[PDB]
Formats: structure tokens, sequence, C-alpha cells
């Protein structure tokens, strides 16, 4: 679908925008490929995905953080933030540079705005000075324009002391498109 998690990375809130990347060919009913968005996080921000693969290839709608994600059970679950838990080694309650998992985590900011996830797109925590990650959130079911949202909001910690938002999304969509693909 078009729901998802973000990261606030230059500290001003999550922000998004209309389409207009790739927009200039719009998909169908017919034409396979991935499902057409009318928003999406503008690019100062950055998506929270990881390889369920492990290769560091994002191809899949479960390797986005979001409510079509699978929790350590193989079951959905009710609220994308809360998959990161499954993530946390030792039981402190922060995903942080202990966990095997923080290795595992990729963020992804694409400027063409294609829906595909290309190498050059994509960064690792500690290459993102990333330190930690809170499990921890308020909902907020906040509209961010161009019709998306932010549904729930939780907090980060970068290397250099400076601490910043993260939250759960839904992005704007083609409703037919939506339901001709997943
Ligand atoms: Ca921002
Ligand atoms: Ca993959
Ligand atoms: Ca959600
Ligand atoms: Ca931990
Ligand atoms: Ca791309």
């Amino acid at each position: 679908g078009s729901d998802a998690l973000a990261l606030d990375l230059d500290g001003d809130g999550i922000e998004t925008v209309a389409t207009k990347g790739f927009s200039g060919s719009l998909f169908d009913h017919n034409r396979d490929g991935i499902r057409t968005a009318t928003g999406w996080v503008s690019a100062d921000d950055g998506l929270l995905v990881r390889d369920l693969n492990g290769n560091g290839i994002i191809d899949n709608g479960a390797e986005l953080f979001g409510d079509n994600t699978k929790l350590a059970d193989g079951s959905f679950a009710k609220h994308g933030y809360a998959a990161l838990a499954e993530l946390d080694s030792n039981g402190d309650n922060i995903i942080n540079a202990a966990d095997a998992a923080f290795q595992s985590l990729r963020v992804w900011q694409d400027l063409n705005q294609d829906g595909i996830s290309q190498a050059n797109e994509l960064r690792t925590l500690e290459e993102l000075g990333i330190q930690s990650l809170d499990l921890a959130y308020k909902d907020v079911n906040k509209n961010l324009g161009n019709g998306n949202t932010l549904a729930q909001q939780g907090s980060y910690t970068k290397t250099n002391g400076t601490t910043a938002k993260m939250g759960d999304l839904l992005l704007a969509a083609d409703n037919l498109h939506s339901r001709f693909l997943e």
C-alpha cells in the first residue's frame, strides 16, 4: 500500500509533497509496476527500510516499515512502528549500536520519486550518524498536506548529540491503482 515509516533527517519535522519526479508517465490497471503515488516524502527526509534478504536491496512491500510489514512470528503489525520492537536484542527498549539489527536497518532517500530503490539512494545508520531509535511514540493523526498524513510520532538520537523526530505516515496514492497493485 502507501503506509510508511520515516525519519526527520534535518530536524524540522517529517515533510511531504505532491509527486512530480516520475509522474510524466503513470501506471495503469494492466501494466505491472508500483502503486501510483500522488504524494511522497520530500527529499530532506527519508524512509525507514530493511532488506529482508540481507543483501541491502529493497524491492518488496514488507521491506518498508509500515502496517504491511510482519512481526517475528509472521503476523502483520497493527502499527508499523511496533514492528521495530522485535529488533531490540537486550530489552532496554532502544534500537542502538549494540543490537544486531542496527546494522541491518537502512534509510532511503529518493530524488526522482519513481518508487524503486536503487543502491545510491540508501544509507546505513552509522553512515547517517544515527546512534539510537526510541521504541516509544504518541498518536498525532496530523495532516501533512497534498493528502498525506502523520499517524504516530516517536524520537531518535544522532551521534553528534542532537535529537529528532521519527514517525508513521500515510502517503497519497491513486485509490483504484492501489487496488490493482499492493
Ligand atoms: Ca525535515
Ligand atoms: Ca529484497
Ligand atoms: Ca500505519
Ligand atoms: Ca538495545
Ligand atoms: Ca529511485
